[PDB]
C-alpha cells in the first residue's frame, strides 16, 4: 500500500466511525486508521517527490503525521472507556486533519 | 513563534497544572503543551542552528521532543481517568524533562 | 544504549509482563518499553551505518519503532485500567512486531 492507499483507508475508517453504534466498531475502525498513518509516515508522498528525504519539507510532512496519531489516540481513548458519540465527536474532528494532510501533500 | 516561545508555553502550563484545581485545568494545559511540543519538534533549536535538518543532532532532539510528548501523553492518560493529584505527580517529570531539554538546547 | 540493547531491553520487559503477577509490574515493565523504544529511534543498525540518517530505510527503521510505542501505549492503557491479562494479549502480539522488526534489520 502506498500513500494515496493509505489516505483512502483512513477516510473509508472515517466513514466507519461516523456509521458506528458501538464502542468496537469505533476501536477496530481507530486501529486500523493508526496502522495506516503509520504506514503512510514511511511514505512518500507525491508532492515531495521531487525532494530528498533529507529535506525540510518531509520532516514537517512526517511531523504532521504525529498530530493525525494524537488525535486518533484521543479517539481511541474515548472509544476504550465507552464514550462512543464523544469518539465519533472526536473523530469528526480527526476527518479534518486527514483530508488537509491527504490535499495538502496529493 | 519560536522555539524558545515553545518552551516558554511548556513552562507555563506546568505551573498551571501545578496550580491547578480539577481535571479539566490538567487538561487543557496538558493538550497545550503537546501542541507546543509538536510545534518545537518542528523547530531548530539555538544550539543546533548549525547543524542540518537531517543531522544526527537534529533527529535526536526530535526524539526528545517525542519523548517529552510520551510524557505529556501519559500526565494526560492520568488526567482523564479523574487523578488530578496522579497526573500533577506525573506533571513533576515533565518538569525536569522540559528543564533538560531547554539547559541542553538554547 | 545502542539498537541490539534496547531490543533486548525489550524483549526482558517482555518476558517480565508475561510473568507478571499484578499490574505495577506490567505498568513499570511496559514504560521501560516505551524508554528503550525511544532512545532506539536514536540508534542505528549495524547493516545501515553507511547509509544516510534520513535515508527512506532509516525513516522505515524510526516509524517502525513510532508502531512499537503505539502498541506499548495500547497495553500501558489497558494496565492502567487494572485490565492486566489484556495488557499480557497486547504485549504477546506486540513481541511479534518486535521479533519482525528485529528480523528486518539485523
Ligand atoms: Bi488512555
Ligand atoms: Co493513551
Ligand atoms: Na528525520
Amino acid at each position: 500500500a502506498d500513500w494515496e492507499d493509505n489516505m483512502e483507508t483512513l477516510n473509508d475508517n472515517l466513514k466507519v466511525i461516523e456509521k458506528a453504534d458501538n464502542a468496537a466498531q469505533v476501536k477496530d475502525a481507530l486501529t486500523k486508521m493508526r496502522a495506516a498513518a503509520l504506514d503512510a509516515k514511511k511514505a512518500t508522498p507525491p508532492k515531495l517527490e521531487d525532494k530528498s528525504p533529507a529535506s525540510p519539507e518531509m520532516i514537517d510532512f512526517r511531523v504532521g503525521f504525529d498530530i493525525l496519531l494524537w488525535q486518533i489516540h484521543d479517539a481511541l481513548c474515548l472509544a476504550n472507556e465507552g464514550k462512543v458519540k464523544e469518539a465519533q465527536a472526536a473523530a469528526e474532528q480527526l476527518k479534518t486533519t486527514v483530508n488537509a494532510h491527504w490535499q495538502k501533500y496529493r
